[PDB]
């Protein structure tokens, strides 16, 4: 997260870290056994870390649970990042409490202008790199489809939304992928891609979660 703030401890209780030796992606807890993330975050071995604030220090509220099932969207396109969504089934259910909690799926798509919260442990610099210990937070609005397509001509499918600021300076970045965009208590976006980070007229591009509610519910019910 570039240009954000350090979140208060466990104030984003659905935020998880995907770890394969080190933190490499975010994700969101949507029921006690299932995490949603980005398909391009796929690895064949994944430990999900819940209840994290400082990812470099054991603080006492963590739960480390291995991924048992790892299911990418069947129409994921690795060239365009279309359908950039993935479901992880935990090998045992997380214990839900005030610091480890689920986030609701969207009841409808978010309108342009809707204010959201983006979070993660990704890069905090738009030039160079700095990876933080503490979870970072950013308030940002959903952008119109026409604005998003103008920012990225010929790249924004009907399964993508832009969230952020055309003036740049505030954005998600590498290491945030798979993490949440939550608006009015609903997971509307998954950190997916962009051109650089916090660049002018290049807001972050996010998987449009409201298109996948049916796929998510059916996959969970069937597995
Ligand atoms: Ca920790």
């Amino acid at each position: 997260i570039v240009g954000g703030y350090t979140c208060a401890a466990n104030s984003i209780p659905y935020q998880v870290s995907l770890n394969s030796g080190s933190h490499f992606c975010g994700g969101s807890l949507i029921n006690s056994q299932w995490v949603v993330s980005a398909a391009h975050c796929y690895k064949s071995r994944i430990q999900v870390r819940l209840g994290e604030h400082n990812i470099d220090v054991l603080e006492g509220n963590e739960q480390f649970i291995n991924a048992a099932k790892i299911i990418t969207h069947p129409n994921f396109n690795g060239n365009t990042l279309d359908n950039d969504i993935m479901l992880i089934k935990l090998s045992s259910p997380a214990t839900l409490n005030s610091r480890v909690a689920t986030v609701s799926l969207p009841r409808s798509c978010a309108a342009a202008g809707t204010e959201c919260l983006i979070s993660g442990w990704g890069n905090t610099k738009s030039s160079g790199s700095s990876y933080p210990s503490l979870l970072q937070c950013l308030k940002a609005p959903v952008l119109s489809d026409s604005s998003c397509k103008s920012s990225y001509p010929g790249q924004i499918t009907g399964n993508m939304i832009c969230v952020g600021f055309l003036e740049g300076g505030k954005d998600s970045c590498q290491g945030d992928s798979g993490g949440p965009v939550v608006c009015n208590g609903q997971l509307q976006g998954i950190v997916s891609w962009g051109y650089g980070c916090a660049q002018k007229n290049k807001p972050g591009v996010y998987t449009k979660v409201c298109n996948y509610v049916n796929w998510i519910q059916q996959t969970i019910a069937a597995n």
